[PDB]
């Protein structure tokens, strides 16, 4: 399409398992290369978090049938989201380390 605004950013809704504080849905940032690693470093930090490292945690879609697509670290969310929902969320991942 052809058009003035033609930006190639966009904002998402992501949330964490706060509870009692809520649904965080903060407004991040999404670049072209945005990979699913650096997103979460940006999410981590808006949780008032000493934002850690974002291979403790994975990035997830919300998909409206209630269904969750979990974006892996070498996926550019912006082309590695389904685009059928702006909505995602991060959760802790448990899942072992650095052998070889």
């Amino acid at each position: 399409s052809m058009g003035p605004g033609a930006s190639d950013c966009r904002i998402i809704r992501v949330q964490m398992e706060l509870g009692e504080d809520g649904s965080v849905y903060k407004s991040i940032l999404v670049t072209s290369q945005d990979k699913a690693p650096s997103v979460i470093s940006r999410v981590l930090k808006k949780n008032n978090r000493d934002s850690a490292v974002a291979s403790e945690y994975e990035l997830v879609q919300l998909l409206p049938g209630e269904r969750e697509l979990t974006i892996p670290a070498s996926a550019n969310v912006f082309y590695a989201m389904d685009g059928a929902s702006h909505d995602f969320l991060l959760r802790q991942r448990r899942r072992s380390s650095t052998a070889t």
